[PDB]
Order: structure tokens, then C-alpha cells, then sequence
């Protein structure tokens, strides 16, 4: 056969060769001695200028002009402006391209059959932390939508040489403090306890609930980032209720409806943005399984489990996975309710399976974490568990980037 | 560079030196991670040798007795045998160790706290279909014990380059058959049309059921296989019910109780053992969730949800995953009530969690495959998915062979 990788899938016994892999130049963390693939994180004129070409071409090929005249015209003003001024600009849309494509290709998102929907709000003239501020407080509102959410990334200005970074140092624009107690448990989200820590460092007056919204701290080049309050009214949340058990309203549960990654930079042709916030739709068992449900996180399993009357002294009694499906049905059913887009790992799933064959018709494979595709219960129900995936890195892309501090 | 290993939920760090010792390549490189696959793409006297003399190693190491006369004579033996007949033959304190090994090397198994408590038949004195089906009865009841399920392997004997392999046709010792319909449809279990047919024209006469065991296909070097019923007292299955669902025991499920792979080509010092059936028990969710949910097995979630009358016409009220929770439950429970060893994938995980350790601290690592010690059902909510695992190829180790028709 093709010298690709054959991925296979299990249900339907059908194969196809990824040919995009090809056109990977950044290696991941894999060898032929041994496979990294569950990590999370394993660890220049003519290299920018190299970047920026493949970049361009991409461009040129997906408005189809590619060889033409404007695009040889493109290529050479890249160049010129490298060659001056070590750097150079994207066009407008270009930049909306390279932010679709950086979306396109994350192998770990498994809401990409929506990647051609994207706002993309272009921020780089932005000159202060006020001013991001404003931007992103017009993101959250344009985006949420009064519970119709709309997918949408703002851009601020990219990294340049000898100028210092814009940064946001929250991960998430909507997160919830942690606040960590004399006796060392935590009160609140404990994934956000150095944030919340660093908000009180930076003048923040921390409050004591376990759903306490927080500042965000907004980075501007070369200065201390400064501390602002979401109004209140900006951040739609939704109560959790359960459609049949009374008692689950009760537990004074909640979750916030925009999810907003702020911690990621954005390459695109060589080009650094490491301010540039994307949002999106949660998936329910993001909020359901994870945020609520690991041991590390609210951690609420065995509180359900008892209230639901279930056997905690004894693994054998599908304790943790009855209580985990309820608070699945709650979160799902408090979306519903409340008409904040939403969706469950089902339909989720089965949407990335139309994806895959989209792409491969498009561009020849698509790349993808299983791992993280795969969702975290109910695993083997959903399509994705019996199709093999090649993960890679492409270019435009969305990369982890140093905390700021 | 070795691989750092991260527990997410513990934020405890580990370094893995034992992948240093794998001289086998796996799928991945640098440019794709191909580690969601299932079967690998790829399906003389000196490298046999140094096979070789690496497994007469691990063996006088394992004992404490490197460098001793018993060691270098028996290094002398090995070399004597393969420069002059260009293949060797393993003693039987050797064979055992070798099995062993191979059990604890292999990256797909959870069960592998276990993996010094292997009952190891040596069956290389076989010379006939009908003495493999002798050793095969023994091993059902030995490994079987009336509930009380004892780790077990026969190894029959040795490829060898003059001629055909012994070989077990079937994949596992028991089966349920799978009748395809004119209208191609399956009655029974989709995964074993194959094998029914194969059996069907080797002379068998078929039921009807979707519970009928197979008769067994051996076959000794370069003969046709023979078929051989296996008695049904042999074969211990548990009826499937329900703790408090009466009506679950109506649809007449059930599953046998021995788990016995025989299709793997087990690996130890350069030889290669072609039959060398091994089984343990089930852990549940192989039977509740995969066996008897997948789309393309006995695919029972919706008779399962109408029974329990759930909203069937839309995913996001997770009816398949309110269905499969009480299948894995009526499994854990009808097991528990016939007295037959199960584990649970809660119990399981914890337990490879401490292999884990142990192995850590007793050979600096422990090759494990990520996408399948993580259960399919309920993944982030047992230990392992929080765990980052290095992959890679050990030996000795059972392998994947060529179906033999
Ligand atoms: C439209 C609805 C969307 C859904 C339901 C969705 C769903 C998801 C989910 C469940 C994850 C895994 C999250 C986790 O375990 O922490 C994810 C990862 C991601 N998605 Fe999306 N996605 C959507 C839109 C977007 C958009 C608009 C972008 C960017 C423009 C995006 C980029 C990402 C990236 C970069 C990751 C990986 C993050 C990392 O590696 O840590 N997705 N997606
Ligand atoms: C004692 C209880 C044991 C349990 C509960 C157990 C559990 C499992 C499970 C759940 C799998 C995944 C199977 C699948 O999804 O199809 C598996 C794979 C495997 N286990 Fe075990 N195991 C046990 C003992 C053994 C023994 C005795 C051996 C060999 C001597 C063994 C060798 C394997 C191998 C080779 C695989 C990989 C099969 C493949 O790659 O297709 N295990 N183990
Ligand atoms: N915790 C770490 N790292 C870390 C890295 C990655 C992640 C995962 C980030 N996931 C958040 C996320 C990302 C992308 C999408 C979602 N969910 C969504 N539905 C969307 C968000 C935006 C558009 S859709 C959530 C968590 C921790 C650390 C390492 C060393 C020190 S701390
Ligand atoms: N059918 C193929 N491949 C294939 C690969 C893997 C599997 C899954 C194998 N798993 C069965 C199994 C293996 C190991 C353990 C268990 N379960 C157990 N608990 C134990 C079995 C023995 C001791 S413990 C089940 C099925 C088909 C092909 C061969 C050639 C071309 S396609
Ligand atoms: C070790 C492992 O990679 C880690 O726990 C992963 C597994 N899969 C995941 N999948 C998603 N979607 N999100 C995650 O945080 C993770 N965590
Ligand atoms: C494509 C994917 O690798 C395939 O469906 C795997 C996933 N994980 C698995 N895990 C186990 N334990 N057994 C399996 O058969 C599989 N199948
Ligand atoms: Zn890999």
C-alpha cells in the first residue's frame, strides 16, 4: 500500500493514509525506541522568513491564487520587510486565515467540525492594559451572547523584538478561586490556587466562597500587569439543578458558560501572539466529569454518591461512576434549562467523526490526540474510542507558552 | 533524554530508565505519534544469538547467580547449539522465567500486579493435534479451578526453520460463534464470524444460539487443522443478572468465566513459541462494556435502555451511559453470586498504580500503553488516567502472528 500511516477503525473496519503528516516540519515527542503520546507536556532572520513563506503559500493556496502574481508580490514585501526590520505584518486576512488554521490543526480539540466559524476580533493596535481590558470584556459579551455563545478569538499585538510581551496571566478568562486553608485543603477551584494567590500579591481583596469569580490580570509590554474586576454582570453562570433528584439544587452547585482559554500563544508564520484569547462552548463532561469530579479539582464524587444513598465502602458497586453520570445529566440538564449552549460527549464525539472524514477529504488526514479526544467516561461508547488517530504539529498553531512570573 | 513521567492528580514526577534497555522499535518517530494503533504497520545466527545471550542474562541475574560457572556453561551451551544448528532449545526453569517476563512486559495489560504468580505448563513434548487438545483440557481445568480462577500458560513447542507452526486457530479458548444472515446481519458474536465459518467447513455442525461455544481448530506442523468439541463441563459460564433490575435476567445474557488468549506468539531469548495459550480473569468492564456494548460486538445498550425506559431518541439525556453502568453491574454481581474471580476496573487500576511502583523501584520503569490500561467506561475517575506512561517494547514478549489461513 501507501507509504503513510494506515489508520484503522475498529466499528466500522473501514482505513485511510494520512498524507497530511507529510507536511509536519516540527517534531513532536515520540521515537521509534518508545511512544510519548500520554504526556501532557513533554519538552533568526532566514528561520523566521522560511516560516513566514510556508505561511504565506498556505495563504495563497486556500484562496486558490497560489503561483500568482499577487502572491509572488506577497512573498518578496515578506522578505523586504524581514530584511529591513527583522519582522514583518500580517493582513488583515491573513491573520483570520492563520487563527481558523491554528484552530483547524490543534490535534486536542475535539470541537473542530465548527473551525470555519470563528469571530476573530483584531486587537493589535492595542497600546495598554485598559485598553485589553475593553477588548476583552467586548469578547465575553459578543461571545456569550446571552447564552447563544459564539465562537471568537481576540488578537493582540505580537511579540517583538526587544519590546516586552502582552500578556494575560490568568489561564482562563472566567475562573473560579482557590484559596488554600490552615489545615491545607482547599476551598474553592484548587487548579487556581497560585493565580488566586497572585491576584491577592497584586492588590486583589480575596473573598471566601467556593465559586468566587476572580480579577483578571492584564499585562502590558514592559510593565507590571494591573488588576481588573469583571462586572458581575458580564459573566453568565448557571446553577446546577438535576432534572429528577430533588436534593441535587440543594448543593448550592454552579458552573460559568464561557469557556476562554487566555494562556496560549497563537503562531502564525513565525509570528508570535502571546496574548490571544479563544472561546468557544464547553463539551458537558469538561464541567460534569473533570472540574467537578477529579480528586484534584472540587472533587464532589463521594458527596453525590452519598446523598444518591450508593455504597462508598466498596469499589464494586459502580459508586463513582453512577454518582459521575448523574452529575453529567445535571450539568447538561442546568445548560439546557437555562438555553446556554452546550454540548455532551455523544454528540460531541460524533460530530469529530464527520470532521475526520471532512478533512480527509480536504487535506489528506487530520491530526489528533486520542487521549484527549476521547472523553473521560462512557469512553468505548462514543465513536472515537475505536479510531485510530496520528497526532503531529502543524503550523498555524495554538502552543503552551511560560508562565509570565 | 529520558522520559520524565508525570501523575497530574499527585503532582509526583518520575524518570524512566528502563526504556534504555528496549532494542525494538515501535510505530512512532519524531514527525507522527501512531501510538493509538492496534497492530503494528510492519504487520540470522548472530542476531539470534545476541537474543539469546541477553535472555541468559536476565535469567542468571534474576536468580542472583551473574557470572557464575552455571552462568558461562550455560552461555557456552547456547552458543555451541545455535552456531551448529542455528537455533537453541530454553530449559524449563528458563521457559518459566521467560513467560513471566513476558507477561510483565507487556504494555497493554492492567493486570500485571500479578505477574509473578503464572502457572507455566510445559507442553513442548507435544507432537499431535490431538495431545495439544489433552494439554489444552488440562490447562481449562486447572486455570478454571470450579470459580477460583488461577493464572495459567501452556507452552507448546517451538518455530522452527525447517517447517509449519503449531497453532491454535481459535483466539481465545472459548467463543461464542457468529452466524452471518443472508441479509448480512450476525446472530451471536460479530467478532467470531470468521472463525464459525472456518469451523463450520472443517466439519462442524453449527447451532443456532448466540451463546454457542466453538469447537476448537488445532493444528500440528503442516497438517490440516483438527477440529475438537470442548465438554461443556469444561466450561464455566455465569448467567447474567441483575442486583435489583428483575427483568434484566430476561434477556438471557451470559458470559463465560475464562478469560484464554491463543492466538499471541510469545517471544523469549530470540525463540518464538507460535501456541502458548495464557489466562487470568476478566476484569468487568471487558465483558459489560466492550464484549456486550460495542456497536460491533453484541451491541445490547438500547434493548437494555427500553428495558430500563429511558429517553432513547437523544443523546444528551445519556441513556447509553445509564445502560452500560447497570451492565457492568449486573456482571460484577452475577460473577460475585457464582463465586467466579472478577476484578472491577476501579480495584484493577489501583492495583496497577502499585505495579507501578513496585516497578519503578525495582527496574526504573514500566512499559504501559495508555489508551488501554484506561478502562472504557469511567477513565478519569480511576487513578490511570491521571498517570503520563511510556510505552515501549520489551523482551521477552507475547506478540501479535499472522492468522494461520
Ligand atoms: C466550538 C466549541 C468547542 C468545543 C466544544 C471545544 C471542545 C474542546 C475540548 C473538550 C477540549 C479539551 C479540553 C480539556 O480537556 O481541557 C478542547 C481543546 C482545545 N480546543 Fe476546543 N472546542 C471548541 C472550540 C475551540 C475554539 C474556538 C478554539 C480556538 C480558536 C479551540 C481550540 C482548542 C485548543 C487549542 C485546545 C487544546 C488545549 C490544550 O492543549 O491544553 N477549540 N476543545
Ligand atoms: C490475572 C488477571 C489479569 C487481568 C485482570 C488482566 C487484564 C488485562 C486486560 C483487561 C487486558 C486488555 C484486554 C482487552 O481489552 O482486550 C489485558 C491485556 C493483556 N494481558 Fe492481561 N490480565 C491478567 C493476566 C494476564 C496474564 C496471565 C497474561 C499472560 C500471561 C496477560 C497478558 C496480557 C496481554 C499480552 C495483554 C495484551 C493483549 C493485546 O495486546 O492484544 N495478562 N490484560
Ligand atoms: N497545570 C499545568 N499545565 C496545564 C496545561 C494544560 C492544561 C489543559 C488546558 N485546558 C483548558 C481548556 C483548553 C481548551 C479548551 C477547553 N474547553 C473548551 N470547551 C474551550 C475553551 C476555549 C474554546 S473551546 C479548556 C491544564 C494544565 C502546569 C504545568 C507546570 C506547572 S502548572
Ligand atoms: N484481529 C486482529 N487484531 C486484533 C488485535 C487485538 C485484539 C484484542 C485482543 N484482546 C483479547 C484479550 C487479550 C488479553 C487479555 C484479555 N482479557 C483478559 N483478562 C485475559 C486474557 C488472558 C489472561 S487475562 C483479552 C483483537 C484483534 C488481526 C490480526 C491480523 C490482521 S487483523
Ligand atoms: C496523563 C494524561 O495525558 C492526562 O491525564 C490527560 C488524558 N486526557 C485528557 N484529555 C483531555 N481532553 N483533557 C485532559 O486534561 C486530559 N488529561
Ligand atoms: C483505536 C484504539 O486504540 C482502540 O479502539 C483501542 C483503544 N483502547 C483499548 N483498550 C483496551 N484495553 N482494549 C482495546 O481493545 C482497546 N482498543
Ligand atoms: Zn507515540
Amino acid at each position: 500500500g501507501p507509504k503513510f500511516p494506515r489508520v484503522k477503525n475498529w466499528e466500522l473496519g473501514s482505513i485511510t493514509y494520512d498524507t497530511l503528516c507529510a507536511q509536519s516540519q516540527q517534531d513532536g515527542p515520540c521515537t521509534p525506541r518508545r511512544c510519548l503520546g500520554s504526556l501532557v507536556l513533554p519538552r533568526p532572520a532566514e528561520q523566521l522568513l522560511s516560516q513566514a513563506r510556508d505561511f504565506i503559500n498556505q495563504y495563497y493556496s486556500s484562496i486558490k491564487r497560489s503561483g500568482s502574481q499577487a502572491h509572488e508580490e506577497r512573498l518578496q514585501e515578506v522578505e523586504a520587510e524581514v530584511a529591513s526590520t527583522g519582522t514583518y505584518h500580517l493582513r488583515e486576512s491573513e491573520l483570520v486565515f492563520g487563527a481558523k488554521q491554528a484552530w483547524r490543526n490543534a490535534p486536542r480539540c475535539v470541537g473542530r467540525i465548527q473551525w470555519g466559524k470563528l469571530q476573530v476580533f483584531d486587537a493589535r493596535d492595542c497600546s495598554s492594559a485598559q485598553e485589553m481590558f475593553t477588548y476583552i470584556c467586548n469578547h465575553i459579551k459578543y461571545a456569550t451572547n446571552r447564552g447563544n455563545l459564539r465562537s471568537a478569538i481576540t488578537v493582540f499585538p505580537q511579540r517583538a523584538p526587544g519590546r516586552g510581551d502582552f500578556r494575560i496571566w490568568n489561564s482562563q478568562l472566567v475562573r473560579y478561586a482557590g484559596y488554600r486553608q490552615q489545615d491545607g485543603s482547599v476551598r474553592g477551584d484548587p487548579a487556581n490556587v497560585e493565580i488566586t494567590e497572585l491576584c491577592i500579591q497584586h492588590g486583589w481583596t480575596p473573598g471566601n466562597g467556593r465559586f468566587d469569580v476572580l480579577p483578571l490580570l492584564l499585562q502590558a509590554p514592559d510593565e507590571a500587569p494591573e488588576l481588573f474586576v469583571l462586572p458581575p454582570e458580564l459573566v453568565l453562570e448557571v446553577p446546577l439543578e438535576h432534572p429528577t433528584l430533588e436534593w441535587f439544587a440543594a448543593l448550592g452547585l454552579r458552573w460559568y458558560a464561557l469557556p476562554a482559554v487566555s494562556n496560549m500563544l497563537l503562531e502564525i508564520g513565525g509570528l508570535e501572539f502571546s496574548a490571544a484569547p479563544f472561546s468557544g462552548w464547553y463539551m458537558s463532561t469538561e464541567i460534569g466529569t473533570r472540574n467537578l469530579c477529579d480528586p484534584h479539582r472540587y472533587n464532589i464524587l463521594e458527596d453525590v454518591a452519598v446523598c444518591m444513598d450508593l455504597d462508598t465502602r466498596t469499589t464494586s458497586s459502580l459508586w463513582k461512576d453512577k454518582a459521575a453520570v448523574e452529575i453529567n445529566l445535571a450539568v447538561l440538564h442546568s445548560f439546557q434549562l437555562a438555553k446556554v449552549t452546550i454540548v455532551d460527549h455523544h454528540a460531541a464525539t460524533v460530530s469529530f467523526m464527520k470532521h475526520l472524514d471532512n478533512e480527509q477529504k480536504a487535506r489528506g488526514g487530520c491530526p489528533a490526540d486520542w487521549a484527549w479526544i476521547v472523553p473521560p467516561i462512557s469512553g468505548s461508547l462514543t465513536p472515537v474510542f475505536h479510531q485510530e488517530m496520528v497526532n503531529y504539529i502543524l503550523s498555524p498553531a495554538f502552543r503552551y507558552q511560560p508562565d509570565p512570573w
